[PDB]
């Protein structure tokens, strides 16, 4: 019963800490998992990929192949990226669809305000300066899930309560 | 706890016959595995690729990186094709080396006169991990010497 947990939202929407959460409540359920983030591609497999259009479309192309594999093999594949474009996300689903892996589309959605009063690693200031230039919901497009199969509340419910709600998709879908 | 097979030898050597045969092997002892090889691997990943030398050194690279998440994951991934150049299996190594993950170099060796007589350029391993003589040695005898491999390093 493999299945990719896809998650797309803004730099500091939740992402990480949601994907974390739920990593280790299936872990200790014994359901076998694996997350991908920032931290194992965009340094490994990814490393030679940056954040124009072109290579963010190339960037989840293959982080949707990886995940496909991982699904293949039995794991819930949690994937932890942007993920900012509507087109490359839909792909991803066609790619788990012809493979006939299940796959859930899971917004985690909190306000670009919120993100960035958040400002987890101080890039939203350096954004906003100009100091960084092209960075996700300040200077290039986040275009936001139209159907996803849930929608995570990240200001207003907390983590615990989020990563709850994904495991309800997943035992309503036969997953756990 | 995972590990990587890197399986590598000439066109009929048997490397799609040993990876099948280990990850049932495998599997029937409750121990996790994965398969990467041009089935899976060609037409998704690696789609994108062609046949240019700068190429097949990126189609490598990735499916040494996608083989280090498994291992990183805690599967026995056991990865098979021919992949013909030392550079690009040496490249394999480092990938898994940097890390720590246990990166196994196996060589599925049978001379050409006989990978031609099967009918299902190349350069032999300098100091791989294992060499599977598959003409002189069937293949559950093959899958044991695998497995007494992995049983070394505690992963099996
Ligand atoms: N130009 C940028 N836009 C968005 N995030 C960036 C940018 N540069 C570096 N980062 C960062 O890289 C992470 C986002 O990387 P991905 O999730 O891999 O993005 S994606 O758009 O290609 O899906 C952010 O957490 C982050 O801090
Ligand atoms: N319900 C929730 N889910 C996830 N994170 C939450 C949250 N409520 C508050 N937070 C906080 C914790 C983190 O500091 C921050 C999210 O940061 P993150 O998970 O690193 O973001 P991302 O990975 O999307 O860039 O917000
Ligand atoms: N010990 C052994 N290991 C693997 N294959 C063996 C073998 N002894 C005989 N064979 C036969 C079985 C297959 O018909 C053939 C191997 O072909 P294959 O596994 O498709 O090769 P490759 O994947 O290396 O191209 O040789």
């Amino acid at each position: 019963r493999g299945c990719t947990v896809w998650l797309t939202g803004l730099s500091g929407a939740g992402k990480t800490t949601v994907s974390m959460a739920l990593e280790e409540y299936l872990v200790c359920h014994g359901i076998p998992c694996y997350t991908l983030d920032g931290d194992n591609i965009r340094q490994g497999l990814n490393k030679n990929l940056g954040f124009s259009p072109e290579d963010r479309e190339e960037n989840v192309r293959r982080i949707a192949e990886v995940a496909k594999l991982f699904a293949d093999a039995g794991l819930v594949c949690i994937t932890s990226f942007i993920s900012p474009y509507t087109q490359d996300r839909n792909n991803a689903r066609q790619i788990h669809e012809g493979a006939s892996l299940p796959f859930f589309e899971v917004f985690v959605d909190a306000p670009l305000h919120v993100c960035e009063q958040r400002d987890v690693k101080g890039l939203y200031k350096k954004a906003r300066a100009g100091e960084i230039k092209g960075f996700t919901g300040i200077d290039s497009e986040y275009e936001k899930p139209e159907a996803p199969e849930l929608v995570l509340k990240t200001d207003s419910c907390d983590v615990n309560d989020c990563v709850q709600q994904v495991v309800e998709l997943l035992q309503e879908r036969d997953i756990v």
